[PDB]
């Protein structure tokens, strides 16, 4: 039930000393990443985010100004160019700040939703580093809101609402809220933090939200709603955050021109509802098993003959279901069909098709799945049509289940 | 026709001097970037490629092995860990072959042709920047293709139709094709490079290209192929390369067992068919002036109303055509007709819907174009379906 044991088990990632806490995504693992890409992105099209691409590094004066050199530095990787430091980055926030200076901007413009699947690396100590659950170089599904004090209450609300959009699509039944106040090391008045704190409590209390205080945890900038999801072992992990950030736009110089025609700071909200890709792909394998719902599985289908007699049939099938869009593997080896059903099992493929010289001459298939059950024939248009509607549906439970 | 004023003018991307060289991407800008990968993966699909994902830095001693640190020291961005040494990655290869290497591979297995849109990373001198052409940052289309030598020839070929194949939904008409030869600081036995270059050489001739050489510009492990595009003033940039490597992969202890089970090295073939995202993105800027095909526009469809009394029937069309996959922006604004229409014009906007009394009343749109072009009132449905068509193609032209 580890996911780095079932990772291994379905070729998923691999790591290795010379990057520590850096993971290789192989082809299956790499598509289950890619497929939680398009249905984040379906979600930021719904909501109406942009989503745009910061750079790698910065120069460490503008960290400095973010306060983020003084509250951040261990963590930061560093590197030199041309006598100048630079900064790989830890956060996607002075990057997508940087984008929002880019122009005058009014209150037209705002709420501003700007979106990035942002890479970050954090020197995490290396004793701390564990699977994909906490690794050094990291993907959050990242945003950030530039947005006037008004439209405070929407826009928090906006995100609470896409984390549980978006978690029930997993069927997550433990999702532990918490607010996180402010660290012992932190920028901003005192006043900013009460009016910060209140602001997520009350958001929290609207949409009849059951939360804890969580001393201490939150940001050097802003306090924190953080959504906890458990492992295999039930250890919390922080997936989803929401901050509610007064600081960081003025010591970046981000502004616009009021309906007063006055310039004014945007506030600033940040929120990751996935966490990162890394963390939530590993959460994912351990809450299925490894039995990842079809629209997430690396490859939904493997067909497979008895002996060459349907061998043919078997390519035309793989062809006709590839151009149908699903992911499907043509399995010809010269191994018994138990042989085959037990491989493919322990590789959690969601379906199985075999194909005799009944189904050949039927031009039907005789579907089995990863459970062990047995679906009988039936023809493969119908067999291609449900597969379509459970994949774009993104279902949970597979056919009969 | 500079990409760095019109992607200042369409909102696609900026550069500031605390990060040199590396590109902030805004949301029209990395729309066609995102565009480009939906065009690259449909490609390899098709041509079976695996799609990785290799980390960002490695211990300095992998670039050892390859030779890297010897041959690239300057070029590398470098950081530090718990009293070790990481080199940014400014390839993909080393991540790739150590990819190869988790599991035992066969002759069965083989060719293994395994892509990424790699991250590289590369201390080029600061006064050799410009615009996204040659920037320190940047994303290739890469990919390595473990094969074995009786294999070269087909897989090389596969990697010279790619080229051209991609390259003509662009319709480019200026292609140069450029054969680099050893350089003087290099890995590997000189009837290696021997091998290798006429192995380039005929897989050229064979498929009808005209080339010229050029001496001494190869890959410090491999020869390459080079294909050259031209900017506004007709200056050459190389974006796509093919690369013979007969080296790395046993420096790397990459190895497979053969039909006759002995351990055997691969061949690896090294090939970026764009070149880098950044770099072809501003070949395309110049090339069509901003006036970006439709399937790679960042807005497709503006729709406006002329007054409030359409406002209402402007928001359902705007949901209607963003359910059939275009991506469509609803103009409701406080403004005049006519300044709604220059300024989505000005940012090349290929289709504007307009939305009068006469047009909620008859289920129609009025429909003009970024050129001028007045295509009057057109049904709805029709609107959509030739949309979809324009971008299902990737059409060069508006219809
Ligand atoms: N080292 C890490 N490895 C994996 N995911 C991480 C790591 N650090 C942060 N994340 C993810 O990024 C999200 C947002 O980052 P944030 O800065 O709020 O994290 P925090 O340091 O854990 O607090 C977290 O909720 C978590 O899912
Ligand atoms: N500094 C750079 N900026 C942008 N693109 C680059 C840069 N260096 C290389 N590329 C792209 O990467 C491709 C392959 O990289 P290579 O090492 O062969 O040079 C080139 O054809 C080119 O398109
Ligand atoms: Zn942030
Ligand atoms: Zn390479």
């Amino acid at each position: 039930r580890d996911h780095r044991k079932i990772g291994k088990q379905l070729d998923l990632y691999h790591m290795q000393e010379e990057a520590p806490g850096m993971v290789f995504w192989h082809n299956d693992g790499w598509t289950i990443f890619r497929e939680l890409e398009v249905f984040v992105r379906s979600k930021l099209k719904e909501y109406q985010y942009q989503e745009v691409k910061g750079p790698f590094m910065m120069d460490r004066v503008l960290w400095e100004k973010t306060g983020h050199w003084d509250n951040y530095k261990d963590a930061m990787f560093t590197t030199s160019s041309e006598n100048r430091e630079y900064c790989i980055k830890p956060m996607n926030c002075p990057g997508h700040v940087q984008i929002f200076n880019q122009g005058l901007k009014s209150y037209r413009d705002l709420p501003l939703r700007m979106a990035e699947f942002g890479s970050c690396h954090r020197n995490e100590p290396s004793g701390s580093l564990h699977g994909l659950m906490r690794v050094r170089g990291f993907t959050q599904d990242d945003a950030h809101i530039f947005c006037t004090e008004e439209q405070i209450r929407d826009e928090v609300n906006g995100c609470i609402r896409l984390v549980y959009d978006m978690y029930s699509t997993f069927g997550f039944e433990k999702i532990v809220v918490k607010l996180s106040t402010r660290p012992e090391k932190r920028i901003g008045s005192d006043e900013m933090w009460d009016r910060a704190e209140a602001d997520l409590a009350v958001a929290l209390e609207e949409n009849n939200i059951p939360f804890e205080y969580q001393l201490g945890e939150g940001a050097f900038y802003a306090p924190k709603i953080e959504f906890t999801l458990y492992d295999c072992l039930d250890r919390a992990w922080q997936c989803g955050t929401v901050q509610l950030d007064f600081s960081l736009p003025s010591r970046l110089s981000a502004s616009y021109v009021g309906e007063d025609n006055e310039r004014k700071v945007p506030v600033m909200i940040h929120r990751a509802i996935l966490g990162s890709m890394e963390r939530f792909i590993g959460i994912l394998t351990e809450e299925f098993a490894g039995f990842f719902p079809t629209w997430l599985a690396p490859v939904q289908v493997v067909i497979m003959n008895i002996t060459d007699s349907q061998s043919e049939y078997v390519n035309e099938l793989t062809q006709k279901l590839s151009n149908a869009g699903i992911r499907v593997k043509a399995d010809l080896r010269n191994e018994k069909i138990g042989f085959k059903i037990r491989e493919h099992t322990l590789r959690r493929v969601p379906y199985m098709l075999v194909c005799g010289d009944k189904e050949v001459e039927s031009g039907k298939v005789a579907v089995r799945t990863r459970r062990g059950k047995d679906l009988g024939s039936m023809d493969v248009n119908e067999v291609i049509e449900k597969l379509q509607q459970e994949i774009r549906s993104r279902s949970l439970k597979q056919l009969e289940e």
